[PDB]
């Protein structure tokens, strides 16, 4: 403290000689060499300035950390004609998880499952519908990043295929075309490619931008390439999300468990939902009483990419509705109620203008 030579003070503070001499120059403190003695007031001033500077270096480095959001896994939906193999592929992927069971392990159906891979994890949506609207249409907060369109090599592109493609494009998904059943004798992948090109999807093979991957969902051939391609796209699109943002997710589906009551499966997209949070999804609200993930584990928290079954909604939420964190029960009720009475007011819109004329009837 008093009196200290500059070399002593440098040792004390873990600074290089020239580094401390540079600081003394900044402060206008004079010295002959690092062997000079500092007045106590100067040394104290040094110790304080160094403390401050080191703290701001740290604060400045910690804020540069807090703006690189962590990666989140790609979310994938598998689509196409019901007989072309999307179901066989989804089943293959779901099985590929367990790898000679556990056992048990257990498993729970929460609307999506994860496929873990040396290159990363992929989330596959696994729900019986598409979302809502017509059959099988979607609105539809965006759920999936990538849509794998599974087309049978024998049958080729059909109307369910075209519907799947239009839905995926409408939802903003990146498309991967998976040409399935390639082992069949009547397999005609080249015809499917021509059909893709007729529709404006030119395969990369021919210098276009459409991603086309041959697979066999029955045997698993090509499925690994499909996963690697999903994960490559994820790295290039660079999907990220803030686990500390206000929680936001999307309802995948909801139902009544006779014992537990209203359950809803939701995919988390931003922030981290926690047991005890209030949420609103459309006109439905509740306190999150419990969350269970696909491995059957009770979760206190669910961050980006997690699919969980949530207990606590007081009415069935709709598929495709955004789940939003709110600060308390009062806010949950106000938001839900304002949406209800607004829908009810635009319903009186069509109970008035324009239902048009009435009844040209029997008998």
């Amino acid at each position: 403290m008093a009196k200290v030579r500059i070399y002593q003070l440098a040792k004390e503070l873990g600074m290089e000689t020239q580094e401390l001499l540079e600081l003394l120059d900044q402060m206008g403190v004079a010295y002959k060499s690092h062997a000079s003695t500092l007045e106590e007031k100067d040394a104290e001033a040094v110790r304080e300035l160094v403390k401050e500077q080191r703290g701001l270096q740290e604060k400045l480095a910690e804020e540069e950390r807090r703006k690189s959001l962590p990666r989140r896994p790609p979310v994938v939906v598998i689509m196409g004609h019901v007989d072309h193999g999307k179901t066989t592929l989804l089943d293959y992927l779901r099985k590929s998880r367990i790898a000679e069971k556990e056992g048990g392990g257990i498993t729970q159906h929460v609307g999506a499952f994860e496929v873990k891979t040396p290159q990363g994890t992929v989330v596959f949506i696994d729900t019986p519908g598409h979302e809502a609207f017509t059959t099988i249409r979607q609105r539809g907060a965006k759920v999936a990043d990538i849509a794998v369109i599974v087309i049978a090599a024998d049958d080729g592109i059909m109307p369910q295929t075209e519907e799947a493609i239009a839905h995926a494009k409408a939802a903003g998904a990146k498309l991967i075309f998976a040409i399935n059943k390639i082992d069949l004798p009547q397999a005609d992948p080249e015809k499917v490619k021509r059909q893709l090109m007729e529709r404006g999807f030119v395969p990369e093979e021919y210098g276009g931008d459409a991603i086309v991957i041959p697979i066999s969902a029955k045997t698993g051939q090509g499925v690994q390439d499909l996963l690697e391609m999903i994960l490559l796209l994820a790295e290039l699109e660079d999907y990220r999300a803030d686990p500390n943002a206000e929680p936001r997710g999307v309802i995948l589906e909801s139902k009544l468990d006779k014992q537990a009551g209203i359950i809803a499966n939701m995919l988390v997209q931003e922030g981290t939902f926690r047991v005890g949070d209030y949420v609103v999804a459309g006109e439905a609200y509740g306190r999150i009483r419990a969350m269970m993930d696909a491995d059957g584990n009770q979760r206190k928290e669910a961050g980006p990419g997690s699919a969980v079954q949530v207990l606590g909604f007081q009415e069935l939420p709709h598929a495709g509705d955004v789940v939003e964190w709110v600060p308390d029960l009062e806010a949950a009720k106000e938001i839900a109620e304002e949406r209800k009475e607004e829908r009810k007011a635009r319903e009186e819109e069509e109970k008035a203008r324009r239902p048009r004329t009435m009844a040209e009837l029997l008998r």
